[PDB]
């Protein structure tokens, strides 16, 4: 007799520990992740990466077709098997990357906030800031919701800065290396929260969930999460 | 320096007075448009002189403008410090571009007239251009106009043959043109962008105007692109 599974589900934020930086699209981890994909463990990549790079990625370690978290939240892949879902395949936030680097650059010409966007230099240069190839640094680049950044300001003009964007519904986030600009309503918990949700209702059973992270600031995420543990390769 | 907002302008037929002269209705406009810093960039098949005239007319002198299908650049007044200022050109020059034409015309026989085959009069009595301004259209830097007066299949292995020699076959609205088949409006547009983009520190944002469905690889590359069309 088919059966619908309890959901086991796996919430992935591990940048720099899972992947290997400078290999290809051969990733180590995919081996593993294509058995766990086949045994029903499903894994969910969550990320402050762009959805093309994101699913780049995800075909990569085997876990094509599952849902993922892109963008803080700002994107979320439904399932490949989903297509009933209100949604499908794609939740964005309604504030568009092309909304926030308006906004971004009214403060910036108006207000002088030193900062340099991604998309204010070519792919070179995101390659030689990432440590990523002109290719992936091209994928990058192609955010449907939020905008990555350096900030070249004080602490102060970043306090006005940010408090600027968030009369505008707007939270600046900090990720291990960039400043990514997205909708303030929007988050790795959020996004979670839905896709959990999701599996619940076309399941009829409480999925049970994990999450890795790899530092204090996974906590947002991993809060959500039934167990939650913080990883350290070696 | 502020974020670069750059127009590229794709529309002689539609700008520019059918009949006049040194007095064109678009200058005081544009001018004023120069003074906001809003560059409108000129994007033309016309030859570098021609477009050089014309940008002076239009009040644009000393922007950047785009001639010749891309195969010439003019740089902005302020570019000094930018590798191939005042001017980048293709490596493939209108004298050897014109060696071709005549090596194939000779051993191959195939049948057209280059611009460069006539004089002044009967140019300005093939565009309706007066005789000094048809001198202009005869000066081009890196490409050939020709008119073609062979048969159809005769021009396909001519485009053939060209393309073999690094040329491309490029329509226009009533004459072909010949030049290095790594050039193009898009091609030379991009780097335009690229370098308001290295200067500024800032992304530019590009506003695409053209004409008719022969603009699309130059309004391709625009953030913004429109069809204008004069009313009636």
């Amino acid at each position: 007799m088919f059966s619908i599974q309890q959901p086991l589900l796996v919430f992935s934020d591990l940048d720099g520990t899972l992947l290997d930086s400078h290999s290809y699209d051969w990733q180590p981890a995919a081996p593993w992740l294509t058995r766990l994909r086949e045994a029903n463990v499903p894994v969910i990549l969550c990320s402050s990466k762009t959805s093309a790079e994101m699913l780049y990625l995800q075909k990569t370690l085997g876990l094509q077709g599952l849902p993922l978290i892109a963008e803080n939240g700002a994107v979320i892949q439904l399932a490949e098997q989903w297509q009933e879902i209100d949604g499908f395949p794609r939740i964005i936030s309604g504030i568009s990357h092309g909304e926030i680097s308006l906004v971004l650059n009214t403060l910036r010409e108006k207000e002088h906030f030193k900062f340099t966007t991604f998309d204010d230099v070519d792919d070179a240069t995101i390659a030689e800031w990432t440590g990523l190839s002109r290719s992936q640094a091209a994928l990058t680049q192609l955010h449907e919701a939020s905008v990555t950044l350096i900030w070249r300001d004080s602490d102060e003009r970043m306090a006005q800065f940010t408090a600027r964007l968030n009369e505008l519904g707007l939270q600046f986030m900090q990720g291990a290396r960039f400043w990514h600009v997205l909708d303030a309503s929007a988050g790795k918990d959020q996004a979670a929260n839905w896709i959990i949700a999701t599996y619940q209702q076309l399941s009829g059973k409480r999925p049970t969930t994990l999450g890795l992270g790899d530092g204090p600031n996974d906590a947002p995420l991993l809060e959500v999460m039934d167990y939650a543990v913080i990883v350290k390769g070696l």
